[PDB]
């Protein structure tokens, strides 16, 4: 097994995603923007397995792997393909409504094992795929809920199913020598606060210790999956900097969380885990699909330096931060921009920047009353209401873009915004 599966391999390019990008480019009048979109279509994105049907629907898992083989033959070098394993029972428990098809109280764990993990493992075990590097991102929005959201019944009731399900997934995937396993661990705006950070380190250490190969059962962790938090806040590098008598982390946007960005957070987690007994061979991934924050939205353009307004900590932070969301918890259909392109080993301790969430795919439908004919499990979430307030702090708007289709479906208005706001900007 390699120390870093992203070194010496090219990323899988999903033709089904690229087809959507190119279709929009062909319908885009501005020749420069259209050319930028065509360039975007050449980049590598992860394949999401978000329900049992996803295993065989369309080209299916085998189809993507066969396509990866073709790209590998064509390129004359290894291909690394990223798969998102995302179907735990009581999935996304902190939402009032789960889009997940499996329920803990109705044989969810057992079905997760037999009908989701098992057939995935059988396909990945096919000797035909031995030449690939297969990266599996394990269950976004699962374990972090057990740190912060146990007050929510759906989360508290799912605890042991999450633990046993993730252990089962990793234990089975570890039997396949070219599978590289990264556990999802949210983002800095979720687990950055001291109590959450320590709670997460404790929890993930317990979860991994109980796996068959203990601390050797995984290859590392991933942050920022499907979120927008920047890699770096270059103009807020010191969370303890005093402005008007107070440290900048005390700003309303941060609420005393000292982690303003994903590099600080991912590297701190990695060091903490190594301190708990994980081998230094672990590496972190960060999803940079939508965290560039170029262009302008939410009443601001990207800052080009620390704010000149040192009159209050809020004025300073709000004028200095690259993440210009109204509130850090605003996760749905944000007017952000594409971030750093997928790349291997950008920093010591970081295995790669990856595009896990595929840019252009919706985070959720923007209003209730509309049922997805292909998945009646997908349900409107008020965080996606362009006219609504955040459920985490009602003083702030959701920031969600209007006219969004159901989650996973192509959202051309956001895709155009994501390309225009790319940082670094897309070059045709
Ligand atoms: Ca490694
Ligand atoms: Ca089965
Ligand atoms: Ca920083």
């Amino acid at each position: 097994m390699l120390d870093n599966p992203f070194i010496g391999a090219i990323g899988y390019v999903n033709p089904d995603w690229a087809t959507n990008v190119i279709s929009q480019a062909n319908q885009t009048a501005d020749p420069t923007l259209a050319a930028q979109m065509r360039k975007v279509a050449t980049y590598s994105t992860a394949v999401w397995l978000d329900r049992i049907a996803a295993i065989t629907a369309g080209r299916g898992l085998r189809g993507h792997l066969d396509e990866a083989l073709r790209q590998m033959q064509q390129a004359g070098q290894p291909v690394v393909i990223t798969l998102v394993i995302y179907d735990l029972p009581n999935r996304d428990c902190s939402a009032a409504a789960s889009n997940g098809e499996l329920l803990v109280a109705q044989n969810g764990l057992a079905r997760y094992k037999a009908e989701f993990i098992d057939p995935i493992v059988a396909i990945l075990s096919d000797p035909r795929y031995a030449g690939l590097r297969i990266v599996t991102i394990i269950e976004p929005d699962s374990l972090p809920n057990l740190v912060t959201n146990l007050s929510i019944p759906a989360c508290a009731e799912a605890q042991n199913a999450y633990i046993e399900g993730i252990r089962y997934a990793v234990n089975r995937l570890r039997t396949i020598p070219n599978v590289y396993i990264y556990l999802d661990i949210a983002h800095s705006g979720w687990l950055g606060w001291d109590n959450n950070f320590n709670g997460a380190v404790n929890l993930y250490t317990q979860v991994v210790q109980g796996m068959d190969q203990g601390f050797n059962s995984i290859d590392g962790f991933i942050t920022n999956v499907a979120n927008y938090t920047p890699l770096e806040e270059p103009y807020l590098p010191d969370p303890n900097l005093t402005i008007a008598g107070q440290p900048v982390r005390s700003a309303s946007f941060y609420e005393w969380n000292p982690y303003f960005d994903e590099l600080d957070y991912a590297l701190a987690l990695r060091n903490a885990f190594i301190g708990r007994g994980f081998p230094s061979t672990i590496g972190m991934l960060i999803d940079t699909s939508r965290n560039g924050w170029g262009g302008c939205s939410y009443g601001r353009c990207r800052p080009t330096g620390p704010s000149s307004d040192t009159s209050s900590v809020n004025a300073y932070v709000d004028g200095s931060r690259v993440d210009r969301r109204y509130h850090r918890g605003n996760w749905c259909n944000q007017a952000g921009g594409i971030g750093e392109r997928p790349q291997a080993a950008p920093r010591s301790g970081i295995d790669a920047y990856v595009w896990v969430k595929p840019p252009g795919e919706s985070d959720g439908v923007s209003q209730p009353g509309i049922v997805d004919p292909d998945d009646p499990n997908k349900k409107f979430d008020p965080m996606c209401d362009p006219n609504g307030q955040s459920r985490y702090n009602s003083a702030y708007p959701t920031g969600a873009l209007p006219n969004a289709p159901h989650a996973g479906r192509w959202f051309p208005q956001q895709f155009e915004i994501l390309v225009r706001n790319a940082y670094p900007p897309i070059q045709p």
